């Protein structure tokens, strides 16, 4: 079968502040896909330093079935969160892993309408007292896709993320987030434009909205780039900007 490879890089900025460079490489053959990525997050002014962390990751995806009427796959993943704390009590480092098992599906309802989504089951282990994370988490984004034509499609999804603790007497990091996410994927030749919105339904930890715009360009020579902006707020204003480059090449 054909070996499909991808290599890429991204640089994101989240300021209310954070600089986040990352790279990745993935290979696919038949129903299998293996992805490796490295992500780092720290203050934009780390030069002045402060707490930061890196996030190596290995994911494997398997496609059980891929037909027009029904498609389903599964991804297994592992990540380590390497924290480096600055000017804070306790040890200055911590390592917490995240194990992920997540099915994804796409089911045809009509020639124009589809029901798709994914669901991730997570386990977090080690240094959770320092880290503050709940040891268990479930997340899901599932919904409907109405396709106008090859150029436009509408997607409206329900989103849920929640943290639980298997450890009966520990309530650290527990939370619940529910949202409605709408996207309007536009494909224009080599251009890709996807304006989207996140409508907060409710969230509690221990109304929030976001509007954004994704843009991607494909040079059709294996190279593609992307730019994206997002604005989130409560009453709490946050800004997000990101740029990326991907190079696609196959085998056989
Ligand atoms: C095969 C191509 C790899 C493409 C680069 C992706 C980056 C992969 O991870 C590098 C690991 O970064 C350093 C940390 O020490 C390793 C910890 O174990 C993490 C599991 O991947
Ligand atoms: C930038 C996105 C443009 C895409 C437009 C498609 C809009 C489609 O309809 C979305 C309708 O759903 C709205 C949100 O859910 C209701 C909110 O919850 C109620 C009270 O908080």
């Amino acid at each position: 079968n054909d070996w499909h490879f991808n290599i890429g890089a991204m640089y994101e900025i989240e300021n209310v502040g954070l600089a986040e460079p990352s790279v990745y490489f993935n290979a696919a053959n038949g129903p299998w896909r293996i992805a490796l990525a490295y992500y780092q997050e720290g203050p934009v002014d780390y030069s002045k330093r402060g707490t930061w962390f890196d996030r190596p990751e290995l994911e494997v995806h398997y496609q059980f079935l891929e037909n027009d009427d029904f498609s389903f796959g599964l991804t297994g993943g592992f990540r380590n969160y390497g924290y480096h704390y600055v000017d804070e009590p306790g040890k200055d480092t911590a390592n917490m892993q995240r194990w992920k098992i997540a099915p994804d599906w796409d089911v045809k309802l009509t020639d124009d309408l589809r029901f798709n989504g994914w669901l991730s089951m997570y386990k977090f282990a080690n240094d959770l007292n320092t880290t503050g994370y709940a040891d268990t988490r479930v997340e899901t984004e599932t919904g409907l896709q109405y396709t106008f034509n090859e150029t436009v499609a509408l997607r409206v999804n329900y989103y849920l993320e929640r943290g639980f603790n298997m450890d009966d007497s520990r309530n650290n990091g527990e939370f619940s987030t529910q949202e409605i996410r709408a996207y309007l994927p536009l494909t224009l030749g080599n251009h890709s434009v996807t304006p989207y919105t996140r409508i907060g339904l409710d969230r509690w930890s221990n109304d929030f909205n976001r509007v954004g715009l994704f843009y991607g360009y494909d040079f059709q020579n294996g190279l593609s780039v992307s730019l994206e902006y997002a604005f989130e707020w409560q009453d709490d204003k946050f800004h997000y900007a990101g740029v990326g480059v991907n190079y696609s090449f196959h085998h056989h």
